[PDB]
């Protein structure tokens, strides 16, 4: 004679974010002379 | 000279319930990245 609560069910996922939106690189190779 | 009550007859059955109505299994194998 056991009474159960009937709520022992689960499901699991994951998420992440490990980088910045943009990357910037420079090529200014001229001199104001 | 014996007086009988005439109620000595019986029949027996059985019943059971040994499991929960539903079972749940998860397959969430994608990542919000
Ligand atoms: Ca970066
Ligand atoms: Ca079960």
């Amino acid at each position: 004679t056991t009474q159960s609560p009937l709520n022992s069910f689960y499901a699991t996922g994951t998420a992440q974010a490990v980088q910045e939106p943009i990357d910037v690189e420079s090529h200014l190779d001229n001199t104001i002379a």
